[PDB]
């Protein structure tokens, strides 16, 4: 589910920073109050996605490093790809937030070559970066 | 609203071809039943976005034309857009619907000069039709 997958995002990506996942960390970097994280905390614990242990932090298992490395990509991606084209960097994240769950793979994958063509030759970054007129 | 949206989308694009909308049009070019789309349609009719007259079809007003041509716009374009990077035929449209709503206007204005960018050189959707490799 959206919901479940939106943390396995956010638990992925403060691990790969910090090493561990707080609860707090959570809590601030999706916006909702604690109280929810709790509750879908120990749901996905259950679901064997994570292990919540107090004081120690969030760690995904086999499962969720799976789920986790896969959702990260395209998000990372798309977040990419918005770049490339041109986008305000303050509108990225929720756009990307929003469209992430609603593309197939077979676009995001197209994209992928897309990204690839910009990042092959930056001295095509130039044409784009000049239509805005 | 989204689903409000989606019938403006629906009308809109059957107005532009045939010139009227009949009801049983709606109901196969969405896939739900016409019992629903009669209950929407008179929805819609009351808030001043079309006008519903029996056997005479579906006409939009003012204001369903303004919203009408701005959905077809964005909606035609991120079509055009998964076109031109490579996206199946059969897969576009899904996504278009699933997308359109959450992406905010400056993206749709940066993909506008991307779609732009490869339309200016055909001889650049070469390289791009490459990459698949």
């Amino acid at each position: 589910t959206p919901s479940m997958e939106d943390y396995i995002e956010q638990i992925y990506m403060l691990i790969e920073e910090k090493g561990y996942a707080r609860v707090s960390d959570i809590a601030e970097a999706l916006a909702v109050h604690p109280s929810s994280v709790t509750k879908m905390v120990q749901k996905l614990d259950k679901d064997e996605y994570l292990i919540y242990e107090k004081y120690r932090g969030l760690v995904l298992t086999s499962k969720g490093k799976k789920i986790g490395k896969r959702l990260v990509y395209r998000h990372e991606l798309l977040e990419q790809f918005l770049r490339i084209i041109g986008v305000d960097e303050e509108k990225i994240y929720n756009d990307v937030e929003g469209i992430e769950h609603h593309l197939s793979w077979n676009s995001i994958d197209r994209i992928g070559d897309l990204v690839q063509y910009f990042e092959e030759d930056d001295a095509r970054k130039k044409d784009l970066k000049s239509i805005q007129k």
